[PDB]
């Protein structure tokens, strides 16, 4: 069982236990639930001394704390506070096992703090162990997290290779549970040169996107933060159809943030378009109105309506038979 250090420390028997007085039982203090806590506290604020001497005990042992449920904190502790010596030794005891380490479930968290505090050569060396295991790591549970994060702290042009990977997959990606997430990291992140193939791609899906569980997101993304080239090209897509995806589960999202983000002018032609809209025995606005996912449309298309349309909107609205 645990040592007896361990044991009364995790009873309370030391209100003050210090860093130096758990020399020789740190790897076992790093991977147990309490005893990681505390290093992982007492580092934030030890002198580099006091740093150093917890650094020579686990740097034999580095890479399984890396895989450990407690011990990655220690680990990425270092990555945050630690020396740059440290940080170092760190990196090489992680060369040649960078995708290991991203597939793995706490080893993905190391590579994540280390990505967020080395230095970009380091980093290069890192991310380009990926190479030919991109999509993989994309998809995967684990892996999805150190992808996203390379986007997020590496220099684009390092990135390249990622990109190049999703030539012809952006549809796949987007409509993936962890590769959408991925796909709007590159969106906010990269250089035009690069989100440019990627726009494409989801410009030539977007009808189907739409529609789609987590693809709607990634349009919602371009939406909410993309340029208006490329919102003009989406409400194109929404344009004609504002009735029948207003009525869908995801399709209706897009349509709202449509109404929400368009141009002056782009609002009006959906608004009207809505109006002067037919849904067999009645007219589009009736229908809408009263769907479970076509009415937040409805609403939203309201206050954002310029007070001209807002009235004609409301006055085939009068009738309140529902």
């Amino acid at each position: 069982g645990r040592s007896r250090l361990l044991e009364d420390f995790r009873n309370n028997r030391y209100p003050n236990l210090q860093l130096r007085e758990i020399a020789g039982h740190i790897m076992e203090f790093s991977q147990d639930q309490h005893g990681s806590r505390f290093i992982q506290l007492k580092l934030e604020r030890a002198t580099p001394a006091e740093r150093q001497l917890v650094f020579n005990e686990i740097l034999q042992a580095a890479y399984q704390l890396m895989v450990d449920v407690f011990g990655n904190y220690v680990i990425q502790k270092f990555f945050e506070f630690g020396s740059l010596e440290q940080k170092l030794a760190l990196a090489e005891r992680i060369r040649g096992h960078v995708l290991s380490l991203a597939l793995q479930m706490y080893g993905c968290r190391v590579i994540q703090k280390a990505l967020e505090f080395i230095p970009s050569d380091q980093q290069n060396e890192m991310v380009r162990e990926l190479d030919g295991h991109v999509l993989k790591c994309v998809k995967d549970q684990n892996g999805n997290h150190v992808v996203q994060k390379c986007i997020e702290c590496v220099q684009p042009q390092s990135l390249q290779f990622i990109i190049d990977a999703f030539k012809g997959q952006v549809f796949a990606l987007s409509t993936h549970p962890y590769g959408c997430r991925v796909i709007q990291r590159i969106l906010e992140h990269c250089l035009p040169d690069q989100t440019l193939p990627i726009l494409e791609e989801l410009h030539q899906h977007t009808e189907q996107l739409v529609q789609d569980q987590y693809g709607n997101y990634v349009i919602q993304h371009v939406l909410e933060h993309g340029r208006p080239e490329d919102k003009s090209k989406i409400v194109a897509e929404i344009r004609g159809n504002v009735l029948v995806l207003s009525q869908h589960k995801f399709a209706s999202n897009v349509v709202e943030k449509c109404v929400t983000h368009a141009s002056r002018t782009e609002r009006a032609v959906l608004i009207d378009e809505v109006c002067t809209m037919n849904d067999g025995p009645h007219s589009a606005l009736y229908t809408m109105m009263k769907d479970q996912y076509a009415n937040y449309v409805v609403q939203k298309m309201i206050d954002v309506a310029e007070p001209g349309q807002r009235k004609i909107v409301m006055h085939k609205i009068r009738p309140h038979i529902a």
